[PDB]
């Protein structure tokens, strides 16, 4: 099975876009690939933040990934800082990364060195596990390209130590746009929280956010799919289709002679119907301390076994004297 | 418990009389008075591109050389940097409390960048952060280094103070221990330039493992000055070469500059160089004699590395656990 690496940021609260897009896609491919989910707490600290909230958010993220259906018995899920090899390989790859490559990243004296240097750590995160495939958003494409360049550069000097990773090209295909701005994709980082539906929102909050969702001034109101002229209504249809599995033409027929109130009502009920099973699993996992501790221990153990084999090969190539165990 | 001493040296090139006088001499003398921890910094060495066989051999050379100098594994913790993962771990964490501008302004990064233009790498840039992690891991009170490491030392103090101010007394604030004499030994044919163990021109350098005969010849050819009459007087601005020779003689013999100036009153650079060459030849002959006994005893070197990494790991894991708890990581099981 090809090895797939994903970094999970411990800060973002996941939206229905994150879930019905990438996450649901990957949950159903856990037997197809050897999937690795790394909760990236070492990446998080490049932004100064409250310590207790970082600890909490690491555990929130673990429980939510578990709730969404990541299976600890099929996939490897772990906390980045629990596997020292990340930092170790990161230092080594720092020495085969050009300073120029980091300064050319699309992102002066007062930024912290972590924010400058984290694409090297990202390269180490991927290359440690002999990763074949990395799912990346547009913003992470430069970083993946750097990891490929580093891998090839090191391999040219020392032999085939690393796999050259490839982007995971096919996208989930569920379209989820922002509620008050239907041209912009729904993103966890959005400042306007009314643009998004988080995975932990109760039915009252979802009704409220969906009721405010932008539509159009068509007279009579008509539930028809048209991204150019009816962005808002189209987004509502795409969300409803994503939840229920009903086709757009089927939904267009279902809402014949119906107004946007009826659409919104069903969108809110559909979305909340999806989130209640998800929230039940989340709160059950999140408050089982022993379960979460066991997932983290098992995950770190699986990760370290793989990571240590790569690091040993890297260290031997560079020429370091092997540790006396 | 005793205050803690920590210092390191790279297994890159062959250590010089400069490395000895600025660092290793002080290391040896601090062993009973403080709890001393000495590191072969192989992770720092690779910021300059090394041949893999050269690096491995130089790591072991450097270890045997510490032992030959009088570093005693019964008194001091002696270890190889890459054997203790906590250095890289804490290094990453401290990256996040270090500013870009603090690193770009470093003289060492600038000098090494000019020298290795085809390999201006991120490790070379990030050099001081790993060095701060090396020091701060061991609750270090004193850091014996040469003058050239002063700026790096100062940043490690700033990082420690900065981190402590947010999170409490996690680190000790280290202090530099730079000797009065021999802190900046200069090149023999270019006494305005620091003696570098990887100098292209070997005649600039007195290597610790260099044939004494070769070293005596280098001392006789060291540049002095045009003063008429020749006078042996310490004066860095006007008499760089003569001063460097005096500095070297002082550090080997133990005699002060006034004592040496008095000794050479009415004498010229023949006497100065004759004495420097004799003192240094004798030191290197004896040093190299103990060195080969250690260097060819692989079982002893293996045991020293094993015991040292064990002792180091005990301290390092303790500090890292506290750092991780403070910054807010979920503790490993
Ligand atoms: N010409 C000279 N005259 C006098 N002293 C000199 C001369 N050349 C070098 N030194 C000193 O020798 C020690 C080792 O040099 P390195 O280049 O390995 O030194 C270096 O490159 C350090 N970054 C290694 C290091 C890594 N981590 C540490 C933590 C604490 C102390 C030191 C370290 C140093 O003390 C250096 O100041
Ligand atoms: O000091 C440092 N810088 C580092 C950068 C990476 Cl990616 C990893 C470890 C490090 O330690």
């Amino acid at each position: 099975k090809p090895i797939v690496f994903s970094g999970a940021q411990p800060s973002g609260e996941l939206t229905i876009g994150n879930y019905m897009g990438a996450l649901r896609q990957w949950v159903n491919m856990q037997d197809d690939y050897h999937c690795i989910y790394c909760i990236v707490d070492q990446h998080a600290i490049t932004v100064r933040q409250d310590a207790q909230k970082l600890r909490k958010a690491t555990l929130d993220t673990l429980a939510l990934y578990l709730a969404c259906g990541i299976d600890p018995e099929k996939s490897t899920i772990f906390v980045q800082s629990h596997v020292p090899e990340h930092a170790q390989l990161g230092w080594a790859l720092n020495c085969y990364t050009y300073f120029g490559e980091l300064s050319r990243m699309t992102q002066a004296e007062n930024i912290n060195a972590g924010l400058f240097d984290y694409p090297v750590l990202m390269a180490a995160d991927i290359l440690l596990y002999q990763t074949n495939l990395v799912p990346v958003g547009e913003d992470q494409k430069q970083h993946l390209e750097l990891s490929r360049d580093i891998a090839q550069r090191f391999n040219a000097l020392y032999g085939e130590i690393f796999k050259v990773p490839e982007p995971f090209i096919p996208k989930s295909g569920a379209r989820v746009m922002s509620l008050l701005e239907p041209t912009k994709k729904m993103s966890k980082s959005d400042d306007n929280r009314n643009n998004v539906i988080g995975l932990l929102e109760d039915p009252k909050s979802v009704v409220k956010k969906i009721k405010r969702a932008v539509t159009d001034s068509d007279e009579p109101p008509v539930v028809r799919y048209d991204v150019q002229n009816k962005a808002g209504v189209s987004n509502l249809l795409d969300i409803l289709s994503a939840v229920t599995g009903q086709s757009i033409p089927e939904l267009e027929k279902q809402f014949e002679g119906k107004m946007y109130g009826h659409l919104k009502g069903e969108v809110a009920d559909a979305v909340s119907g999806m989130l209640t099973e998800l929230q039940e699993r989340y709160h059950r996992f999140r408050n089982d301390e022993a379960f979460l501790q066991q997932v983290m221990k098992d995950g770190a153990e699986k990760a370290s076994a793989h990571a240590s084999r790569t690091l040993k090969a890297v260290y031997e190539a560079i020429g370091f004297v092997a540790k006396r165990h």
